[PDB]
């Protein structure tokens, strides 16, 4: 059972991933996907979110009162607040897999430049934080990341998203030849040892050519 | 302008493309975003797009004719095309920079353990092709790392126009007994730039050494 709480000046920037979910784990009460607007929590009637940052510079900055405010409203001791951002830690599978079993994600999404520094350094007094970056590019604002980072963990968790180092070398499926091109005859031989044997090399020449900082 | 085409079984998960910065580029014109779903070109009954592995293993991989049907379509010599994957080069920054300058990119959205190899081996005797990682985690497709692509991309085209920003502030300069820094209120630029630049790179010492050639985690 898990529940993620998304707070956002876009709610509608996480709709299909709420209708993303089986009806089946929903009903099962296994997954919760909640999306807030922050102006819900604005103090006046231009409902202001950020404002310009101190000390000079480009772009503006998240105002703290109003995601202190939905943070307090949202937020309990159990939660995990997650908060996507250039500046982040790196997330990756590690991540995915121990938020998988956490009973409540709580992800703040801001503009690039930033929430104010305040919120987290608060939040983190009564609960856990973890500021995150889902890659080395820079997004305008954590919504896209959001949806990454919802994906990522609930395909880990059961029966929620519907789904059953190196990399992962070439697939193939029918016909054997397509446009010129066969299927690797090794893949067709019923010689199952030497097939994990040839894909080991596969993955080995490929985590050499792309990712060789895996090495 | 630049033209984006996606394909996807899944065209509805594109739809946050119409919000915030994608969805300011297109109403500005300076982007055409067009969401394509990959059974357009199927022909059977129950529209296929796959079938299971040569060589054994879990799951289901995409067919080839579908997808060679659909790239002839909407893939000239001049597209770049780009296939999201866990087991792609890494898409980093000075990629994004690089693609903002392209007439046209093709995003083909793969699902379940993939897209038969020859669909790329294919294109790439036509046009130029980029299989891209997103980041270090697995997806259940790649919709998800299309729109952190167009996200990452269109925010550098002109006309919308290293080391981790560290904390920033607002007002007020007090909140809940907490403090903003003093230099930053002190309005000495240089001491605020070199607090800023130092704040910099402690930040990712902490949060990211590889970036300063330093072990991780």
């Amino acid at each position: 059972s898990m529940k993620i709480d998304v707070v956002t000046i876009f709610p509608e920037y996480l709709q299909p991933v709420r209708q993303s979910l089986p009806g089946k784990a929903i009903d099962a009460g296994l997954v919760d996907v909640a999306v807030h607007d922050l102006r819900r929590w604005t103090h006046d009637v231009h409902k202001s979110v950020d404002d310009s940052p101190y000390g000079g510079g480009p772009g503006m900055v998240m105002k703290p009162t109003v995601w202190g405010d939905a943070l307090d409203e949202i937020c309990t001791s159990e939660t995990l607040l997650v908060v996507p951002t250039p500046a982040g830690y790196p997330f990756t599978q590690e991540t995915a897999w121990q938020w998988s079993t956490e009973d409540h994600l709580v992800i703040a999404c801001g503009r690039y430049e930033g929430i104010d520094q305040r919120v987290a350094d608060d939040a983190a007094t009564r609960m856990r934080v973890r500021e995150v970056s889902i890659g080395d590019y820079v997004l305008n604002g954590g919504e896209a990341a959001a949806l990454v980072i919802i994906e990522a963990v609930l395909r880990l968790v059961p029966g929620v998203l519907g789904n059953a180092s190196l990399l992962e070398g070439p697939s193939y499926t029918r016909p054997p030849s397509w446009r010129g091109m066969d299927v690797p005859p090794v893949l067709l031989s019923g010689d199952h040892a030497k097939i994990a044997a040839w894909r080991a090399e596969q993955s080995r020449q490929r985590t050499i050519e792309r990712r060789p900082d895996l090495l």
